[PDB]
């Protein structure tokens, strides 16, 4: 929400200082690019997190137990995607990290606005130029 | 450090509007500095993929029964299986993660020269409201 | 080929000497024509070796399969299913595709070069324009 | 042709000579039509080889696959999964595949050509500005 | 034959440096004829193609069993093999080539329409350096 | 619409009257809108046709899947792999496309048509220079 | 509505010059920039609107075909997920919006014609006044 926030306030154009927005365009070209990349950064974490997870239940669920359990409903391999799937402890990694998925989806379009703003700003220097 | 690289970036495209010629002729060289940045990643990464391909198969000899050096896994994990196990496999792992955190470094770089490019003709329409004052 | 040296080479390539600008936008046409002769010459050297991969590539792939590689034979017994992770990690295979993606990186790094000289001669002109300006 | 006569070629034809500027101009768009004339030519060329090429797969994918080609049969048994890299390092195909991707170095690089051409021309509008000004 | 596009634009991009400002007027004539040749080819390729779809279909009922005449084939192809086995088929070749023969021929003529296009620039250009000495 | 109605309309269009350039130039606005209309209008034709298409296209498929178009059922019993070729062949779905196919070629030739005035423009304004500058 | 001919026409009222009053065509030429200007905003309204509703009724049809439809129609025919793209694209309703949709398009890039048109015209009438200098 503070993503959609942000993007909102900083794509509209002070037509009065057109010099400093053609500048500053690429000033946050960049703000969006530092988020971006860190994100990424941060569902390599989670993604590896989610590696793990899946392996450890994997025993578990197979009968190579996982602590001091074992799952006695016999899971098939025609049942074990359902099974780690819907696992409490697997869901939470999934969760969180389909939600920085969404998190970084948003940044692509944030530089989509941009280097269009940025476009449009040399626009209005054109469209207003035409008077004369 | 993905700090290092943010930061610096950060640095380089804020533009001094009263040594606008100066920029012009530098923000060539700002994308020149940048390649160099990206391809000695891709080398960097290039080596790992060397490590990661060596690391995938010794484990996977390991856990396959074929062993890995003296040591043999009890598990006796099946073909469905065995996506899952190398992936979660802590020799595997750190490679992988070592390998793409360089790639993200790598990704950070691309949108620089898609900051330089643009921040070159950022330049331009500076100079032009201003012949527009005239 | 060594890639610091390249970089050392167009580094040197894109600076401009202000005092000869119409000498510049002259240059700049053989710099163009100068990366885009590497671009290419790295080509002619990534398929021969390509082509090297590719008969490595079947050679290794007899001998893990049973058919053998010479007077030699793999005893590991290896499925079509690992196939594609062993071969990967083959000596000759690594070898080989380590240095084919090694010059496909310089030709990823000449396609950067023309780019930086296919703008660079816009930037000399934009320079040129700030100057009618002060005028 | 060879890549490198074509380097020398677009070596020469992107000098401009600053004492002849109308002419260089001028003749820049013979310059542009002249390389718009190798490209086409070298197309017309990879459209007989890749012809070759689809006929040379044919036989071989019928050799590798039991059916004999000509008077010889692979003993080899070859897989469905194995074939594409059997087929990539055959010598019959190898050689007309690694012909055909080497006017692919020939295309893009007359292509670039065109690129450079095209700019030069503006490269050669670059320098009237300058000159107009010193004037 | 792609040699007399080849020869005919050679002879349209010269530019005639003292007739000027007839030389502007008719590179946009110039544009006209070879926007006709060129659209003319496309027409050209449009039956083909038909033609092409037509030889794919007679013969993949050859390779699959189903006959393409009074015959039938007896080398009883795989689904992966057939991509492969029509494109070297005598009856498809023959068609695609024509197709692509034209294909060049096109890209030739959009080529002469690069070329015609800074043509009339160069006619500019050079006028300007008629100026320049006056 | 015929295609060399196009082509000998637009010749006679992009001819240039000297004696009487300061109507050309005023006129030359006037075209655009001439072969505007027609680019726009081509273009709702192409998308009537288009749906045309649309509805054959499931029409046929249904024929030949098996699900039957109309009293009649394809014995041929086609397969996925085979749709696209077999579709794309069929005698109804070839001559629709075919039409589609055609007006395309009318709108991109007055795309083309459009590239041509728009420079036809600034060519008037270049001969007028040259005048201005012998006077 | 909007009618393509009315657009066209319009346009070609427009974007004739009358000589004798350039300096009023110079002042005439900026506000017809305008008004295309907000007809090509305008048209930007509708296409929103009916593609909303495309992709609504793309998302109920596409139920109803693969079954997860639940009204008083229901798909029988049992299409495969490999058939859907060619089999929604001929249903009566997504032909329909989408014809519509896909016109309004045609209205809009008319528009874009018409502005370049204008842009330029502006610089055309500047030619003409100029072009009498060489008279002068």
């Amino acid at each position: 929400e503070d993503l959609q926030e942000e993007l909102k306030k900083d794509v509209f154009i002070d037509s009065t200082k057109l010099q400093y927005e053609a500048a500053n365009n690429v000033m946050l070209y960049s703000k969006w690019l530092n988020k971006h990349s860190s994100i990424k950064k941060e569902m390599l974490r989670i993604e590896a997190q989610k590696k793990v997870a899946l392996k450890a239940r994997l025993d578990y669920y197979s009968g190579r137990g996982d602590g001091d359990e074992f799952s006695m409903d016999r899971y098939e391999k025609s049942e074990m995607k359902t099974v780690l799937s819907a696992d409490k402890d697997v869901l939470k990694v999934d969760t969180s990290l389909q939600y920085w998925g969404i998190l970084l989806d948003f940044c692509s379009g944030a530089l989509d606005a941009i280097k269009s703003r940025g476009f449009a700003i040399k626009h209005i220097q054109d469209m207003r130029a035409f008077e004369a």
